[PDB]
C-alpha cells in the first residue's frame, strides 16, 4: 500500500491502470485492430513499469459502446476467442496478468438474446482464471443482459481479486459480497460518462474504506460520439486513502504497489474499523458486560435484506411505491422503454 | 435541497445540525445541568434561524462519555424522563423538531444489563415519535447493548425521518434498510473521535448518493480527557453533493433546507442512478430487447445477503477465516475482550 | 437544482454544457464544416442524454478564432444564415434549445466596421430566440466591435434565459443586468485561454450566489497556434455551488437538471441571502424600528455607478488616473494600440 | 503581495486580520473591559509581528451581537469616545494602524432610532481617519440604520484603503465602488454566521479579483449563544490568490504583507484583466480597427444600473415583481416584520 | 503505514500526535501543573487508543513560550528533572514512549548564556533516550542557544527514531541528515505561529517524500497573547502521502499506524524513487553503458556544500551578498537585533 | 508575482510554461520537424501573450524519448547545431528567451559514451547562455550520462536563471545549490511520468519556499508508447504560493509575472523565512544574548553533508546500509542493471 515507484517487491503487487481512450468501432475487424492496439500498450507499459504485475483497463476498452444493436450482435466475442488470445499474448510476453473487456460476450442463445457485458482476468501465463458477467447493467441506455455471480480468485503473488463493472459499484451490495468472499482487492473497469464523474470518485473510496479492501479503478476517456468519459482510474487503499488517481487526460496511467502482508495484518489485527467483522459480531463488548457471551450478535437486524432474500418481489413491489411502477417515465421517454 | 440562507419554505426543511462540544461529565445532576444548556441552545438558534424545523444533536452531547462503568449505569435515563422532558420543553419554545442523544438509555433489565445508546426524534410539540437504538456499538472500546431495529417517522412538513448513530454509518447496509423503508433523511448522530475523520465525511456523501437520500450528520467536537471529536457536521443532498458541512470547531452550527418535493421528483423520474429502484429491476433494457417482460430482475444475487439472513452462524464462520475468529487481539489487547 | 443523473422531469431543465474542442479554421467551407460537426455532436449527445433541454457550446466554437483580419472578414456569418440554419436542423431533430456562437457576425456596415461577437439561443423548433452580440470584448487582442444590450428570453419549460460571453463575466455588472430583468439561468459561452483558469471557476461560481441565478459555464479547450484553453464547462446553482463541473480536456460535457420551482421558491422566501431584494430594500428591519416605513431603502448610495450613468465621460477619466490614460503601456506595446 | 513572514519592509504593508471570539455582552461596563483585551491584543501581537502596520478586528468583536434592544440603546457608543480612545492608545503604543467595530454606534436621534454599525480606521498616532456606517445591513435579523457613503484613505505607507461591513460584501457595488474611487486595500470586517461560510470565502477572492484590489477579511468566530462565527478571515491579492486564510478557530490570527508598487505597477500596466480601466474603455480595438477613435466606449450599457440611478422606485417595483413585494414572508414569519 | 483504526499490530507502531492548546505561563509552580496535565492526557488517551506506542507533544507544550526573560531563565528545566519524571510516569502507566519539550532547557552556563529548546524521547519504561537541542532557532523573535548534533535511537518496536524541532523544519539539510543516519520516522515537535500554515503543511509532508521516511508533526493550537498557533498535526507516509491530519482546533488528536516491514521493504526495493539510494549512485544506469562500472557516482556535485563544509565564512559571506549583511534590517527594526 | 494577465511591465517576466505533447519520435528528420514544430509554437504564442519574456518547454519535448539505444545514439545532437539554430530564430523572431531540451546531447565520445540530457537558456538574440546536464539522470529506467555543475546566468530583464531537469528536482541540494549561487527562477523541465503526480506537484513548491526563490515548471503530456506524463506545468512564488498551474491536457499553457524587485525586497528584509539567510547565521538572538556577537553560528552541523563532501564513499557506503548494496533489486530484475 504505497505509491510513487515503478518497481514492486515479493510482497506487493504493482497494479497499474489505465484511462482508455473510449473507442468508436463499429466492425469486427476494427474491435481485432484496437485489441492489438490494447496489446502493444500493456506491453509497452511493462518496458516502463517493471514491477506491473496487474494491468487493468476500462470496460468497453475492447469495442468501445456499440450502439448500434445491429453491429452489437456481430460484433459480440466468445470467451476464450480471437481477442482473448490476442490480450493473452500480450499478459505472457510482458508477464503481467490483465484485466480486459468483451462488450459484448454472446450469450448463450445468441443472437436472440442480448449479449453479457463481460471482464476477463488473464494471468501471466496467458490462462483465464475469472470471467465476470456485469449483474447490474448501465439501464436505461444499455441493453446488456445480466449476470448473477461474484467471484474471488486467487491473483498475483496470491493477492485475491475479484472484477465488477461500472454501474455495479453504484451498489455497496456488491462490494460487500466480494470482500465476505475474501477479495482483498475489488477491480472496477468501467466506461462511465459525465455526469456523475465527483460520485463516482467517492464511491470507489468509500467502498475501499467500508469493505476494508484494495480497490483499482480503470475508467475510459474522451468522446465517442455520443457521451464524454471522465477517466479518473485510481488505486485505493483498504483504509479509504487514495493511492494514485489520474485526471480526465487520454491514455493516462496510474501505478501503485499494494502490500499482500498489510492488508492481512490489518484484517486480523485491526479493532474499531474491521468492518467485515464487527458486521457479524455486533455489540461484542456490550454482551461479554452483560453476560451473554463473547461473540457478539451475528443476526441480520435487517428487514430490508430478509424481505429482499426470502421475498424478492414484495421487495420490488415496496420500492415502486417509493420511486415509481414502470420502468421508464412518461416525463423523460425513452424508446422501447415502456411508461405510464 | 439548497444553502445559505436562514429561511425556510412550505416546500423546505430546514435542518441545523450541532458540532456539541462534548462534555466530561459523571453525575445526573451534571447530566440535567448540561440537558438544560442544550435547551437553552436549540431556543437561541431559533431566535437566529427563523426557517429552522428540525435541529440535530451529536450522540453523547447530554451525557459525554461515561467511561466509569458505575457512573454509565448511575446516569442511564429513562425515555420518556426528566431529559427528553427538558428537551421536549426547547422543542415546543422554539416550535422546532429535535434529535437528542441518551447515552445510555436503562436497558429493560438495568442494572444487570448495559444501557443502550439511544436518540430520540422529538416534534414541535414536544412529542417523542422515534426512538432508536444504535444497531452496531463502537466495539471494542465502548460497551452499549445492541438494539435491533430501524424506523422510519413522519417528520417536519411530512418529511420522512430515520435515525442512525456514530459507528451504524459505516455499514451501508443500515443506509439502505432505512431508505428502503421510505426515508427521506437519515440523520446519522455521532459522538466520532479522531483518527477517522477523512473517512467518516466521505462516508456520509457516498451514502447519501448510493440511497438518493438526504443525510444530516451532528458530530461532537473538543478534547474530553480521552478522544478529540473532528466535528463535521453536515448536510448532504440525495445527489451526493455537501449543502453545507462544518469545520472541527465547539458549537460550530450549519443550516440547510431540503426540498420535499425536490427528492419525491427524483425518486420518481430519476433514471440512470435512481439506485433504489435499480436495484430490484436490473437489466431492464436487456430483458426487455431479448423478450423477456419489461421488469427486470428482483432476485438477489449476492450470496452473502442469501447467507447471512438464512444462516448468520456460517457467515460469521466465513468471516472469521478472513479476520479473525476471537472478538480480541493479542498483538493488541484490552482488558474484557478476549483473545489468542 | 440536482446532478447525477441524464434524466429530466417537467420541473427542470437538463442542461448540458460542452468543453468543444477549439477549431483552428480559415475558411468558409472549413466552418461550415465544424458547423456541421457540431450538428451531429448535439444530436448525438442527445442520444445518451434524454433530459437534455438545452445545450451550450463555447464562444468560437464554430469558427474558432479568426486571427487574420482577412480571414475574419471573408468568414464573417449572417444571422439568420447557413450555419443557424444547420445548428436550426440538429435542435429540431434532437428536440433539444442550444446556444450557439458566431464569431464573426457581420457588422451592419461590413465589411467596413468589425463584426460583432454573437451567441444565439435556438429553441427545441429551430427558431432564433435570442441573439447576443458581447458588451466586453477581450481587448486589447481581440478586435470585435462591441454590442450594447441584455436580454431575457422564455427558454425551456418556462425558464428564463440571459446569454453572456466570456470577458464579460469579468465584470459583475452584467450578471446584475440580466438576473435584474428576470434571468433564471446566465449562460456564460468562453472560449477562455490560460492563464486566468481559477479565477473564471471561481467568478461564476460566485456570480450564480450573488445574483441568485442558475450558471451554465461552456469553455472551450485544446490548442489552436495560439492560446490554450482550459475548458471547466460548468453547471452552478443558485446558491452558489457548483453542480457539475468538467475539466480541461479534449470534447468534455457535464450535465445537471435546473429545477424551475426551486429558484422562484428561492426568490419568493430567501431572505437573508435574497440579494436581488435586498439591494433594494436597504435597512429595512432598522427603518421600521426607527418608524420610517416598512420598505427600506431602494436609493443608488454608489456615487460610481451615479456618476457613470450621468456622466460617463467623468467615470473614465476618473479610472485612466487609477490606471492609465492611454489604452495601451509602453512598457508592453502591441500593434495596432496606441500608448504613452 | 507576499505571504509567510512576520516581517514588512518600506513596500509593503503587513496587514493582521484577527478571528476574534464572538463576546456575548450586556452592559457598558462589560463592552469597556472586552475594548480592553482587544488593546491588550493589539499590542501583544505586534510583539510578534514586528512588520505589522495594520490590524483588523472582526464586525461586533467589541460589543458582540446586542440581541436585546434595551441593552442595544445602552451600550451604543459615540465616536470619538471611550471605546475608540482605549483603541487609539494601542495604536499609539504598536506603532500601528487598525481597524474596529462600533454595533451600535449611536444615531444622530438616539435614542429614538436605530444606532448605526460602524467601523473606524485610527492611524498609528491614534486618531480616527475613516468613520465608515454599514450601508447594506444583514436583515432582517438584525437593525442596524443603513448608513449612505463609502469612503477612500491614504492608510500605513500610502496603502489606499476603503472599509466595508459584512453583508455589504455579498454586493458587488460596494467594492466596485470604493475601488473605483481609488481604494487599493478593501477591507471587510465581519461577524459572519454559519450557514454561508464557503459562499463567503468565494466572494472576497472573487472581489478582490473583478476590482483588481487587495482584500482584508477579518470574521469572528465561536458560538454566542443564537449564532456560531465560521472565522476565515483572510488576506487576498488583487490577482484573486489567498496570501492566507485562517480557520474557524477562535482568535485565529493570519498576516500578510501587500506591496504598494505592485498593485500600482498592474492597474498602470495590465492589459487582458485590467477590469477598472477596461469597463470604461470597452472594445478599444475593436473601435480602433473600425476608423472610430482610440478610447472604446464608456458609456453604461447596463439598464438597470440606468434605472436604479434615475428611478430607484421603479428599479424596486421591478425586483418585487422577481422576489416579493413585503420585506417578511408568510411562509418563514419574523415579528416586526411584515408580510403577506 | 495505514490509518483510521486504534489498533496497532506487532508490525506498525501506532503513533499519536496532539494539537497542546499553547499554555501562557510565568511560573515554575504552574509548569509543573501544565506538565501533569499533560501526564494526565497521556494516560486518558491510551485507554482511548490501546494501540498506542508513540505520543507527540508540541515544540513549548510544557512551558509555553517565556517571552519574558526572567521567566525564561527561573522556568528553564533541568533534564533529567521534575518535568521530565512527571512525563516518565506517564509513559510507564500508559505503557508508551513519548516525545515532550522542554523550552528552556538550562544551558551548561545557566543562567549566563540563552536555555536549549529541547526534546526528549522517553521510552515505555520511563527512560530518556534521546534529547535534542534545536539546531536552528526561529530567530529573529525566539532567542534559543542553538544546539549542534541529530540522533537516531532505536524506539518502539524497533522503529528508529530522529527528533527535530519547529523551524529546523524548514530546512531540508536537517530532514536528509536524519534519513541518512537510518532514521526511519522523523519526529517534529512545533509551536508554529500562523503565519506560514499551508507552507508548513506542504513542507512535511515534501520531505517525507524526498527522504523516504515517515514523519509524524505535532503543532500547538490557540492564541498565547502574542501568537495564534495553527495546529495540523499529522503523520505522513515515507510515499508523501498524509496519514491523519488535524486541523486547528484545540487538544485535536491524530493517530495512525506505521509500518516496520513496510519502509524497509521500501528501502530495500524500491528503484526510480528511492531517494537515498539515488543520491549517492547518481547516473548508474548510464555509467553501466558506457563501461564505466556499475556504482553510478558518489561524488558531491555541488559547490554550495563543499564549500559550506570546507569553508563555513565564505558560504556565509556568499549568502549575505544574495540577501543583507546584518542580522537585522532597518525597514523593520527589533530591539537588540541590530542592522543597518 | 502575479497571476491572470497576459501583459508584462519592466518590473515583472513573463513566463510561459507549456504542456507539451510527448512525441514518439525515431529518426533525425522526425526530430528536426518536431523543433520546427516547438518554433512555430513559440511564435504562435507570444502573439496571444504579448508579456512573454521567457517560454519554457519541457525534458524530452524535442525528441521525446528515444527508448531505442540505436536511435538514441543516431539522434543525440550537438550544441550548438541545427536544432538550437531553429529554436534561436523562433526566439528571435518572437522577441523571447526560451528552455529547450536534447535529449541526448551527443557525449565529448560519443558515440562510445551515453549522451547528456541537456537544457539551454536561448536569449532573445538567438544566443546560448546557458547549457546544463542533468546531475541526476531517472535511473534505472534511462540511461543518460549524469552532468556535474549547476549555472546562473542573468535572464531576462536581469531576473536570474538557473536549469535543472526532472528527477534533479526530487533532491532539495540541488535547488539549494542554485538558490545559493544567486538563482531568482529555477526553471524545471520535465517528463514526468505518472505515477509519482501529487508528489512533484508538492515539490516544486516545497523548493520554492524552502529556499525563497521562483520556481518555473513545465512537464510533457500525453502517452508515447511506454509512459504516461502528467503535465501540471506551474509558475510558483518565492513565498510557496502557486501562480498558475495546468492541468494533464496536451499542450496546456501557463502565464505568470513574476517581480524582479519583489524577491530582491523580500531577500533583503525577510526575517523569520529568510531561509537562505538564516541557515547560515543559525541562533543569532541567541548568540547575541548570550554575549557572543551578532552574526549568529555558519558552522555546518550536519555530518551527512561533512562527509558526503570529504569521502563520498563512506557516505555511498552509509547509504548502502540502509538501502540496498547493489544497483538493481532480484524482486524487481531490470535487464542490464546487476543485482543479488
Ligand atoms: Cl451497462
Ligand atoms: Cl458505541
Ligand atoms: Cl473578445
Ligand atoms: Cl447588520
Ligand atoms: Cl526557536
Ligand atoms: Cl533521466
Amino acid at each position: 500500500m504505497r505509491h510513487g515507484d515503478i518497481s514492486s517487491s515479493h510482497d506487493t503487487v504493482g497494479i497499474a491502470v489505465v484511462n482508455y481512450k473510449m473507442p468508436r468501432l463499429h466492425t469486427k475487424a476494427e474491435v481485432i485492430e484496437n485489441a492489438k492496439k490494447i496489446a502493444d500498450m500493456v506491453v509497452g507499459m511493462k518496458q516502463g513499469l517493471p514491477g506491473m504485475d496487474l494491468v487493468v483497463f476500462p470496460e468497453y476498452s475492447t469495442m468501445g459502446i456499440m450502439y448500434d444493436q445491429d453491429e452489437m450482435f456481430a460484433t459480440a466475442a466468445s470467451i476464450p476467442g480471437e481477442e482473448t488470445a490476442i490480450f493473452a499474448e500480450a499478459c505472457k510476453k510482458a508477464d503481467t496478468w490483465g484485466v480486459f473487456s468483451l462488450t459484448g460476450e454472446k450469450h448463450e442463445d445468441h443472437p436472440n438474446k442480448a449479449p453479457y457485458n463481460t471482464l476477463v482476468l488473464i494471468n501471466n501465463k496467458g490462462e483465464i482464471v475469472q470471467k465476470y458477467r456485469k449483474i447490474i447493467p448501465w439501464c436505461p441506455i444499455l441493453g446488456w443482459y445480466p449476470g448473477d455471480t461474484t467471484y474471488v480468485t486467487e491473483g498475483p503473488k496470491g493477492l485475491k481479486i475479484s472484477l465488477i463493472v461500472c454501474d455495479d459499484g453504484n451498489y455497496p451490495e456488491i462490494w460487500r459480497d466480494c470482500a465476505m468472499k475474501g477479495a482483498e482487492l475489488i477491480v472496477r473497469c468501467q466506461g462511465y460518462m459525465y455526469p456523475a464523474k465527483e460520485q463516482q470518485i467517492m464511491m470507489a473510496k468509500a467502498m475501499a474504506w467500508a469493505n476494508n479492501t484494495y480497490v483499482a479503478v480503470a475508467n475510459a476517456t474522451g468522446f465517442d460520439g455520443v457521451y464524454s468519459y471522465f477517466g479518473h482510474s485510481a488505486i485505493i487503499g483498504f483504509d479509504g486513502r487514495t493511492l494514485g488517481e489520474c485526471g480526465t487526460e487520454e491514455n493516462g496511467i496510474q501505478y501503485a504497489e499494494v502490500s499482500i502482508s498489510q492488508i492481512r495484518d490489518f484484517r486480523k489485527n485491526a479493532q474499531s474499523q474491521n468492518h467485515l467483522f464487527k458486521l457479524l459480531h455486533r455489540g461484542y463488548t456490550g454482551l461479554i458486560n452483560s453476560g451473554e457471551g463473547d461473540r457478539g450478535v451475528a443476526e441480520c437486524p435487517f428487514d430490508f435484506y430478509r424481505t429482499w432474500v426470502l421475498d424478492a418481489e414484495k421487495a420490488r413491489e415496496n420500492v415502486e411505491k417509493i420511486t415509481r411502477s414502470t420502468v421508464g417515465t412518461a416525463e423523460c421517454p425513452i424508446q422501447g422503454i415502456p411508461n405510464e
